């Protein structure tokens, strides 16, 4: 394929060979992975996290909200094993330069980051126990402690039949926003933020009433648009997890 996927290949198998070597993805377990190499949580005013390889270490923000915290960690660990793999660099340095390649390396680092916090195995456990639904991304964010949008493409991305995944918040039976949204493998039909969902919507139902649904529905494009579809709609604290299977 393209230089950039064999990259994410790659890539993919780093995070997942350093991921397999732990007790788990737990923060603290990523951290133990780490052969000699100091880390250090420190102030850092807006920067997240830096890996200095000179000096073996890698800082966190300790100013930003753990989630964050927890993903800065995965990425400069990432950025660490891409570092140390010089067939990987030296191909990236075959096809880039200069800023591309900077910002090349640190689309990979997050590529990395989320195979090592959403491994391929949690999320077909997933998939599997729960179906391609609003239930499973729920559980997904859960279990993986990251945050919605992460699980959303995480789960998308390894999902086979033609699903829509939508996480939404109260505008604020009332009406939700759609913050963010992906698809599955083949679907080309997008649900983008901004999109509201009326109060009859099952996702507004869900929400307000606290209580999972599941029914046949519509993805409520905002064109007006009312295509057809199953929805799986978990809610939870001021969020709601949906997923729209289109036949």
């Amino acid at each position: 394929p393209t230089a950039l996927a064999a990259a994410k290949a790659r890539m993919r198998e780093l995070a997942a060979s350093y991921g397999a070597g732990l007790p788990g993805r737990d923060t603290h377990s990523l951290m133990h992975g780490l052969d000699g190499i100091t880390l250090t949580f420190m102030p850092m005013g807006q920067r997240d996290g830096a890996y200095d390889p000179e000096h073996h270490v890698i800082l966190i923000n300790s100013q930003v909200r753990p989630e964050r915290q927890r993903f800065t960690l995965a990425h400069e660990i990432s950025h660490a094993l891409l570092l140390g793999d010089d067939d990987l660099l030296s191909d990236l340095h075959d096809e880039y330069e200069g800023d591309r390649l900077e910002q090349v390396i640190e689309t990979l680092c997050n590529v990395g980051a989320a195979a090592l916090l959403m491994p391929a195995e949690l999320i077909d456990d997933l998939l599997t126990r729960f179906g391609p639904t609003g239930r499973a991304l729920a559980e997904l964010a859960r279990r993986a402690d990251v945050s919605a949008t992460s699980a959303l493409y995480a789960l998308a991305e390894r999902t086979a039949p033609p699903v829509i995944y939508a996480v939404c918040a109260l505008s604020r039976a009332k009406e939700l926003t759609v913050r963010a949204s992906s698809a599955s493998a083949g679907v080309k039909y997008s649900l983008s933020a901004g999109t509201p969902v009326p109060d009859d919507h099952p996702a507004a139902l869900a929400l307000d009433t606290r209580l999972p649904l599941a029914q046949d529905s519509y993805v409520p494009f905002r064109s007006g648009r009312r295509m057809p579809a199953y929805v799986d709609a978990f809610p939870e604290r001021q969020r709601v997890l949906v997923s729209f299977a289109l036949p």
